[PDB]
């Protein structure tokens, strides 16, 4: 409906809800102010009445990122190391915007900038980690903190921010006066402005323009009713790829990037020190690492996660000694078979793990990675662009034995079975005379192992087990 | 204001029988963001000349039956700055007269129930006590009968 | 309905009524005059026949703010302190627009500019609070009135006006010649 | 430069899903313009056509190839 | 004039566009696997299905002069 203002959380599929440490992208795609050479003014964009500083990008669109202050602090409390996990960077007081970013940011509740601190004073510098209990922040930041930064770009929740408009003549960086305009690697852009929101309370984003303002309403509440997981089929052959479609709004932390999550789903690893856990940005959207893995199991309670942010997998419901589901490396993962002993094979799901994070994602624990189908669709899938799923059924699976996958505390059973085929030869007439090509029709659901592509039989393909012969 | 949503703070306590106190309306004491919008200025003796025909003044009574138990109370939210002036443990939040604006206690101190409304949009012309988080200024008291 | 003219009081819900100290914004959104790098002509807009000078903003739209003279004076009378309450700023006569703003505003009954006075002369400097009973505006303003101001932006009834077009090449500030934009 | 320099033109590389749709989105003020493609084998759209049934003594043989794949 | 780049995306990923003298913004994309396979065949420069020289997504700012991270 809106002509210029577009909000990431605006989604009729999920009814405009927003939850967790989500960073919400606000873009003002307006043709009247799209140029970048003139000394244009900042558009008046406010949410809940508080002004939201906007930065113009090289694409002529004004950008601004905001998130809840308490949720952002709680999330950054889990960032043990910089530029990993839910790291929001470094928090600063709302009065520090003029000294740090060069422009006033008084009306906010705190800004999260990707600086790092070398002189960690208790008064003159912000909190690198942030208070785990949430609450207001009063730590201030100054220019000397910028000049003392040893690494810029610690923010990991906004990773694909557009380049700010370069300064030239009568135009400054971003047209508002950023000190350093290097996007995704600088100390100023991107930065998140933190705001006070109330759970179950609506959030209203307002854009003020001539001829009529544009406003959007978002609901800041737990979204467990929309979290769901679906399977492409019901019955599954011996080696069919197991495809998981996770429609969860909460997992879409980064609006401008595809998000990747890692889960430890082993429900029967009775080791005391092991627990089901979730991890953020272990692998990039291209499966090229990106940072370290950080614990989130004990933090999800404070992150508005009512049974909608955990994943556990059951590989053998009947405990008959025949595991059903196993995992392999994909194009967006760096999985590795640590237990490379010749005695076992790829069917032992507990043999798979991650080399870099053997502490919690080591042997066992069933490390499972999911990637978003799109940057902001809020739908995640195990299957990659090459259609190689993260989950597959073992070749030696016994008929009838089934496994169950758990998301949103709603078990999803993975049955194993087949279907009755019927091969028929239909001549074009009542006699099959020589030199007459007549169709051969085979109806077999067992060979239809992919619902989104065409499966062609092939003698050269070992996966195609059964081929008609004459 | 045609380009911003206006905020009005009122003095609705109709039983504050102090001679000095009067039921008065104040313009833009709190900005739309909930910060200090400036000083509070008298508008009671002017509304007649401002073309107000009995539609610019708000009055409230926390208990119509005078039973000693107030029905409604007031509370701070995101669109205002309301603080406990009488912080004594003898009184609780249920006392609507214990709330006031600290920076403008001259006319909005203890008593003089300050009700604040904000516009639902820059030019919609519709004002609401409730903030954007569905947390109203006016609230029913806990021990109401 | 209109396609290029937008007035803040166009509300069929309230039958397009306007009352009190209401400041009514007039906005022109036209495809023929929204070039911010070219010195295009100002839209010819009249309220009750009187011309209404508009300043172009960075979005290429021309803005004009008007209100009743007596109502604004009455509302500013209550504004005992600057930049608070129903503060309309400083009242200057129609003949003082050229010296105070940089362009002619004779057809208007008066203009309210967001300055403050540091030398409260009875003739050469405009009123700061406005008469309680309203009435005609006679006090004038000039360039020294602008330069002598100790604080700028005392209007509180229009808080979120858009940014005027910056001066560049042949295009002046707001395309009509503002002094400070 | 047009086609002799080191920058223009250049192709940007994107992973696509075989048998899956490829959607091109254009986010502009007033509405979004979408064009959805399909990344799949196009052998069913390939055919060779001849301009006559029987070919005389010294006739030309005109062949028309309708192939999406060959339009690189 | 330094107007804004159109915000055009394929499958969500942004596709950078360069303006041409005809005032039309141009952008060329292709599948990563198919392009790599095709450039494998082009054993010599500027002949056959030669896509040029592949570079990492992080190298666009250094070589081309603008960010291209969202590309593969």
């Amino acid at each position: 409906a809106n002509a210029n203002l577009f909000v990431s959380a605006e989604n009729s599929q999920f009814d405009n809800y927003m939850s967790g440490p989500q960073v919400i992208e606000v873009v003002v795609i307006d043709s009247d102010i799209n140029d970048t050479d003139e000394a244009k003014g900042e558009p008046d964009v406010t949410v809940n009445g508080k002004v939201l500083r906007m930065v113009q990008a090289v694409d002529g669109n004004w950008y601004g990122y905001f998130a809840d202050r308490d949720q952002a602090q709680i999330a950054d409390s889990t960032a043990t190391t910089a530029d990993s996990g839910l790291d929001f960077g470094v928090f600063c007081a709302s009065s520090s915007g003029t000294a740090a970013l060069g422009f006033s940011t008084t009306e906010t509740d705190g800004i999260a900038i990707p600086i790092t601190i070398a002189n960690a004073t208790a008064t003159g510098n912000g909190t690198q980690t942030g208070s785990s209990s949430g609450g207001a922040i009063t730590t201030t930041c100054a220019a000397n903190t910028l000049d003392a930064s040893t690494a810029n770009g610690t923010i990991n929740v906004v990773r694909e921010a557009k380049d700010p408009v370069a300064a030239s003549g009568s135009v400054s960086v971003g047209q508002i006066g950023l000190k350093n305009g290097t996007a995704n690697s600088g100390p100023n852009w991107p930065f998140i402005q933190l705001y006070e929101l109330n759970p179950t309370g609506n959030v209203v984003v307002q854009y003020n323009k001539g001829g009529g303002v544009q406003s959007t309403t978002l609901t800041f509440d737990t979204v467990d009713q929309f979290a769901e997981l679906s399977l492409d089929r019901t019955v599954f052959p011996r080696v069919s790829q197991v495809h998981a479609t996770i429609t969860d709004l909460w997992l879409n932390i980064d609006p401008t990037d595809e998000d990747s999550w890692t889960f430890a789903t082993n429900t029967k690893n009775t080791t005391s020190s092991f627990n089901v856990d979730t991890f953020y940005q272990v692998f990039d959207e291209n499966g090229a690492s990106g940072g370290s893995a950080l614990t989130l199991r004990t933090t999800l309670s404070s992150l508005m996660c009512e049974d909608n942010c955990v994943l556990t997998l059951d590989v053998d419901a009947q405990s008959s000694g025949t595991p059903v589901v196993t995992i392999q490396d994909n194009g967006d993962s760096i999985l590795t078979q640590l237990n490379a002993s010749s005695n076992t094979n790829a069917n032992n799901a507990s043999a798979f793990g991650i080399s870099t994070e053997t502490a919690k994602l080591g042997t066992g624990s069933i490390p499972v990675t999911i990637t978003e189908q799109g940057p902001n669709s809020g739908v995640f899938g195990t299957y990659d662009e090459s259609d190689k799923s993260v989950l597959k059924i073992t070749d030696n699976a016994k008929r009838g034995t089934s496994a169950s996958l758990d998301y949103n505390e709603t078990p999803q059973t993975i049955l194993v079975g087949f279907s009755f085929a019927s091969i028929d030869i239909q001549p074009v007439t009542d006699e099959w005379t020589s030199g007459q090509e007549i169709p051969v029709v085979i109806v077999d659901a067992d060979q239809n192992k992919n619902s989104r592509a065409d499966e062609d039989l092939d003698l050269n393909n070992p996966d195609v087990t059964l081929i008609p012969a004459l």
